[PDB]
């Protein structure tokens, strides 16, 4: 579809058979997610934020349904505001920027 | 133009006579550029996102030239590692997310 920007551009994303609402992030490199529990090993990870740097727990080749769209990348988890969908996913259902 | 997401989305602004590069960042309310001097008075604003909070200095009705589109908006200034366009001004040159 089609996302203007007068609103924040939320939308709902399944992970894990649950139901989330994330912010579509051009400006995120990576997808960060709130504190939840996920399957697999993780390994460590340092992002950096416009308020400086936080720990992150990295769990590769996650399923995460964006939209109705598939995508399976990795997710970070750990201490962020809100749910980020990041380039890294947003590339998987071939989301661009358009003026 | 129609921007994928492959890389960063920056792109060359003009304010105050001067060429920056930023970010096409539709994860940010507000647009943030790095420590700059601009004309009139501002107002104090605590701004926050991945790390926490930061410090910034507000100033209004701000022209800046995002890849030949003129717009106008709330600009704050502050210790930004990056310069930030977000959806304030993203919406004033008819940004869309598409997918
Ligand atoms: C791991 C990524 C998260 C990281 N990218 C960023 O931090 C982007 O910023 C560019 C950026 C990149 C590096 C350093 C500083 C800035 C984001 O889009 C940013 O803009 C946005 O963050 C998502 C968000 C939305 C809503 C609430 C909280 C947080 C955010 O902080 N939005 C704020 C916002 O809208 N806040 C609203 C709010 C809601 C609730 C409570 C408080 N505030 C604005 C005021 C800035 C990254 O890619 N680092 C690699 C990297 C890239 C370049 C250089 C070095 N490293």
């Amino acid at each position: 579809p089609q996302i203007t920007l007068w609103q924040r551009p939320l939308v709902t994303i399944k992970i894990g058979g649950q139901l989330k609402e994330a912010l579509l992030d051009t400006g995120a490199d990576d997808t960060v997610l709130e504190e939840m529990s996920l399957p697999g090993r993780w390994k460590p990870k340092m992002i950096g934020g416009i308020g400086g740097f936080i720990k992150v727990r990295q769990y590769d080749q996650i399923l995460i349904e964006i939209c109705g769209h598939k995508a399976i990348g990795t997710v970070l988890v750990g201490p962020t505001p809100v749910n980020i969908i990041g380039r890294n996913l947003l590339t998987q259902i071939g989301c661009t920027l358009n003026f």
